[PDB]
């Protein structure tokens, strides 16, 4: 890599990884759209298997940028449509809390405050329908965000019934084979197994558990050359020869709500550019922040200009991408330890901020 490239990673990484005592972490910096990588550490400490470049890592929370690119995949090819009420694709939710929620409420966590996760408890499709019957609102759709796993992932499982594909397969088709994510999964196969890092947390060694929508939520497993590759999709959607899945891009760009410098798009999140490190910098330490939400009427299309990004974890990793379409500049930072967000976000930031 240009050696200006060189040496901002590593004066920045190196610390980090010795600050937060992360096992193995792989990073990509996009430049100008070309993909620079870095590697350190260990993938499984216990069998000495090194970081590469196929390495794989749980993204976690960052699966959900991909649900909301299939998502907006779907809309494009007017399977479904984000104003339609949840109901028209789950006709068995005939609770009347659900009368008024849309597809978009569920995309961008403003129902009424659908729960964090999706109870343990819940291991059967029954269990999921009696769970979402249930759940009582908080408050009415549209009026506050609550970053929410159930959210997503009951749209990604809906936003996929109108193609007769299941989620994997719909995300597999439209998304991964033709962006050429070929070494990104969600259910990791055994010709990969070699390369699926380990996580750790209090030095144990740990993989992600299955659970009720996790594909949808925080199941996708990819390499850092994969997500470069994500990246430079999303960062130059017009690039793209599948006309739907270039929509869908954009569309999951798209700012549906604001809170403070925030705004929601479908799974990603975004913030003007250039921005204020702290207004990012804007933390996993609050394990639920009720935020008030502005609908923006009608949705702001996808802004060059922004800080486009998506912090993502599970018990034992944490991963984070951010970019700037404006500049063709972007990072993806995986390591196989869940460690603070702020610390992911600074670090991220004075990399683009030197880059730029
Ligand atoms: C997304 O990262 C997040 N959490 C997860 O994906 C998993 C975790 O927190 O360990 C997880 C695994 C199994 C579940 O039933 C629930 C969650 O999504 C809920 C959320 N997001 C974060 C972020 O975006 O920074 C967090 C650090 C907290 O977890």
């Amino acid at each position: 890599a240009p050696q200006q490239i060189n040496d901002i990673v590593h004066r920045t990484i190196t610390p980090l990884i010795e600050q937060q005592k992360i096992p193995g972490m792989a990073v990509a910096v996009i430049y100008q759209g070309k993909p620079y990588y870095f590697t350190w550490g260990y993938a499984d400490i216990a069998k000495k298997q090194p970081v590469t470049q196929q390495t794989l890592f749980e993204l976690g929370s960052v699966s959900k940028t991909f649900t909301g690119v299939l998502g907006g995949d779907a809309i494009a090819r007017g399977e479904i449509k984000l104003s339609d009420p949840t109901t028209k694709y789950w006709p068995e939710l005939t609770a009347k809390q659900w009368n008024g929620i849309t597809l978009l409420h569920l995309a961008t966590y403003t129902a009424g405050g659908l729960p964090l996760q999706v109870p343990d408890e819940v291991k059967s499709s029954s269990d999921l329908l009696r769970f979402y019957q249930n759940w009582q609102p908080a408050w009415a759709p549209g009026t506050q965000r609550l970053y929410a796993a159930s959210s997503i992932g009951l749209f990604g499982a809906l936003a996929v019934k109108p193609s007769g594909l299941s989620f994997e397969q719909a995300m597999q088709t439209r998304v991964f084979q033709p962006l050429k994510l070929n070494h990104t999964w969600i259910n990791v196969p055994p010709a990969e197994e070699k390369n699926y890092a380990w996580g750790y947390r209090e030095g144990k060694a740990v993989h992600v558990s299955p659970g009720a929508l996790d594909a949808e939520a925080y199941g996708v497993k990819s390499t850092i050359e994969d997500m470069a590759r994500w990246v430079q999709s999303n960062l130059k959607p017009l690039d793209i020869n599948e006309k739907t899945l270039q929509q869908g891009i954009q569309l999951a760009q798209s700012r549906y709500w604001q809170t403070g410098d925030m705004y929601q798009g479908l799974g990603w999140e975004m913030l003007d550019w250039p921005v204020n490190p702290d207004s990012i910098i804007g933390d996993n330490k609050i394990a639920l922040a009720a935020r008030p939400v502005k609908a923006i009427t009608p949705p702001t299309p996808a802004v060059r200009a922004s800080w486009v990004h998506k912090t993502g974890a599970t018990g034992g990793f944490g991963s984070y991408v951010a970019f700037i379409p404006e500049k063709e500049l972007g990072i993806v930072m995986l390591a196989n330890k869940n460690y603070p967000n702020p610390a992911r976000v600074d670090a991220a930031w004075q990399i683009l901020n030197a880059l730029q």
